């Protein structure tokens, strides 16, 4: 069963929360499908983003925050555990000091908190993926 | 009635052909939705691309070709006639010397042919849009 994409949900996070996302890129890596996960401070889609996670499948990952409507310092990663043509499971763990992004059960990306975790109220998952699971831990 | 996205169709083009695309970005420009239109040499999605047209809505446009599986010289445009939140009509006119991309009936982008027009056999339209029309002129 495919979930709506763009996928937008109300959330509440604290230390120990996990946001789990299972999906599949819509096309082969050769054509560079993208994935974007944005942790927003309000349900409104122009609200600030505590954690922006953008995957250029087969290429690289970009992370950032948008604070008072301004994009801040971009961080890059060349870690690329994602597998061409395959379903992936993202688990974004909310640690005290950072978000930690696991791909298939191992941590590959980290982003220290710039906006307090308690300010996050919405998550949006979008770009070139299908989605079968979006779960926030209880 | 919404068409499938990614949208992939067999085509045949010659001088005077028009490829018309009507669609709407899936989110507001503030969050930078994308649009990609690729004129391919075969139905296979890893085939070469005679004309790659990538819109960063609210930002800029990138055009290129992929020849023998290699991306060539990137050209940029800051022309941005697209309107936040609005349906657009793209008309890509196949001229003798170039592709000419009209937005709502006026030409804003041009790309001189690098691959012969007669080699184009497929068009793919994808990224963050909905689609209501894809028409190749008879």
């Amino acid at each position: 069963s495919l979930l709506s994409v763009p996928h937008t949900e109300s959330v509440s996070l604290s230390t120990g929360s996990t946001v789990t996302i299972k999906g599949r890129p819509l096309v082969c890596f050769f054509n560079e499908p993208h994935l974007q996960v944005d942790f927003h401070t309000e349900m409104k889609e122009d609200s600030d983003i505590a954690f922006h996670f953008q995957v250029y499948f087969g290429n690289r990952v970009v992370m950032n925050s948008r604070e008072f409507k301004i994009w801040k310092e971009e961080v890059e990663s060349k870690n690329m555990p994602f597998q061409d043509g395959q379903e992936f499971e993202l688990s974004i763990l909310v640690l005290e000091d950072k978000y930690q992004v696991m791909v298939n059960g191992q941590a590959y990306y980290n982003f220290n908190h710039r906006i307090p975790v308690s300010s996050v109220k919405m998550v949006q998952v979008w770009r070139d993926i299908s989605l079968t699971k979006f779960n926030v831990s209880n």
